[PDB]
């Protein structure tokens, strides 16, 4: 019967593959089929929408590849009598202000970013690094609000625990992926020869991993590096390696909730004109490291590791 879209900007990340698996579980429970389309750039996004109107879909969940496409995605969907829910990244108007009217499902970004900052400082104390030869590398993507609130929340926590403000160095990355973050961290590294230990701050696992691979290339051994990712499911290949590395752990939020919950809310609204709440913030988070990753994921239902 009913066909609903689930469009994601980055199908390569296990984060979005998980949302897709859980949207499928909601289609089997509620009686709808989920059409799964990758939308890595804005042209594919707008095309994908035409494509869903041709398959007869009545609505879609989307994680847009650029928040500034919001108006266009809304104009096209209104065009085809399709309801829209945004997952993870909020639509913004042309001036950059949030479009408050499309229902949104996202993580509590500031709170998880603060947890990241508090865990970096606890591991730094466990290792006993001297703060005078340590520094924070913060890889930022400030044009995306969800990314910006996670890195600022993390820098803010670090400064609140007492890490010196002037030894916090920010560098923007051009893409939210390993090659982008690598290039960014590499450029920051050669500018600071005085630093003997680094904390790496990034909004997600791929961003922290690019950071860590750059440090390795510049001769830091793992004891001198601490990076902690966000997404959990994306760091399982790192945490499964024989050897420990500078990537110490990752904060596991709930992509299963993002996937099923937005897909069930879209269906209630398409099928019973039941209006979704405008804003749903998911606060779940657990620290996974090489010691508990397998247990914690099996415990959240994401079995295998
Ligand atoms: O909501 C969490 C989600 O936030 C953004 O969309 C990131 O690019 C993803 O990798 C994921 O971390």
């Amino acid at each position: 019967n009913l066909k609903l879209g689930f469009l994601v900007k980055q199908p390569e990340e296990p984060w979005f593959q998980t949302e897709w698996k859980f949207a499928d579980k909601a289609g089997k429970d509620l009686g709808f089929e989920v059409i799964k389309i990758a939308v890595p750039d804005g042209e594919k996004t707008l095309n994908a929408i035409d494509s869903l109107a041709a398959s007869g879909a009545k609505g879609f969940v989307i994680c847009t590849p650029d928040p500034k496409l919001g108006s266009a995605i809304v104009a096209k969907a209104r065009g085809y009598d399709m309801k829209v829910i945004a997952v993870d990244d909020q639509f913004v108007n042309a001036k950059g202000k949030p479009m408050d009217t499309v229902p949104l499902v996202m993580m509590a970004a500031t709170k998880i970013g603060e947890r990241q900052g508090q865990e970096l400082y606890k591991e730094m104390q466990k290792r006993g690094w001297d703060v005078k030869e340590s520094a924070v590398m913060a890889i930022t993507a400030n044009e995306l609000d969800t990314a910006r609130r996670r890195t600022t929340g993390s820098m803010d926590a670090l400064k609140a625990a007492g890490f010196p403000e002037k030894q916090i160095y920010q560098v923007p990355t051009k893409s939210n992926d390993i090659p982008g973050a690598f290039d960014a961290a590499n450029s920051m590294l050669v500018q600071h020869p005085e630093v003997k230990h680094w904390l790496i701050v990034g909004m997600n696992d791929s961003t922290v991993l690019g950071g860590v691979r750059a440090t390795e290339g510049q001769g830091f051994k793992a004891a001198d590096i601490i990076g902690i990712g966000i997404n959990g499911v994306d760091a399982v290949s790192e945490l499964s390696k024989a050897q420990a590395t500078g990537f110490y752990g990752s904060l596991l939020p709930s992509p299963d909730v993002h996937g099923y919950k937005s897909s069930e809310m879209l269906y209630n609204w398409v099928a019973k004109d039941v209006e979704p709440p405008k804003f749903t913030e998911v606060t779940d988070v657990v620290l996974i490291t090489r010691d508990n990753f397998k247990e914690e994921l099996e415990k959240k239902g994401l079995g295998g590791k």
